[PDB]
């Protein structure tokens, strides 16, 4: 319906802010775009599934994303891959896992102050519906 409609447009709203406040964060820059294969070549033969906050972005803006569960669970695989691509002691591996680390808990605790659970409830609701 129409205000369905109405209501996934809200998300993609809210989903665009909560990205770009992560993206102009001077911490989550490494994150905005994909990995270069030109930088490192093997990047996406190891990350089978790359995830980034420019792919997010252009993931809101086809849709792909009909609740804020959805949107996090690919916040969530940027923090994942870049813990695994970056797994040893070494001061640049430890300084990439914490940022990817403060990324995922900036955008929960984005989500957690400022979307209301009856609006998620609501995407939910209409996602298992269609
Ligand atoms: N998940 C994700 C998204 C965008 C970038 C990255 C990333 N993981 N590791 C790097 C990196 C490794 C060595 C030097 C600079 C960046 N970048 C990881
Ligand atoms: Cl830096
Ligand atoms: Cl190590």
């Amino acid at each position: 319906s129409m205000q369905e409609e109405d209501t996934f447009r809200e998300l993609r709203i809210f989903l665009r802010n909560v990205t770009h406040r992560l993206a102009i964060d001077k911490r989550f820059r490494v994150f905005t775009k994909p990995v270069d294969p030109d930088e490192v070549p093997d990047y996406v033969t190891v990350i089978k599934q790359p995830m980034d906050l420019s792919s997010v972005i252009s993931k809101i803006d086809l849709h792909k994303y009909l609740t804020v569960k959805d949107y996090l669970r690919d916040i969530d695989l940027i923090c994942s891959n870049a813990l695994e691509y970056n797994p040893d002691r070494d001061p640049g591996d430890r300084l990439i896992r914490h940022r990817a680390c403060a990324l995922r808990d900036t955008a929960y605790a984005i989500i957690k102050e400022e979307l209301d659970e009856d609006f998620e409830q609501l995407c939910e609701e209409i996602q298992e519906s269609r």
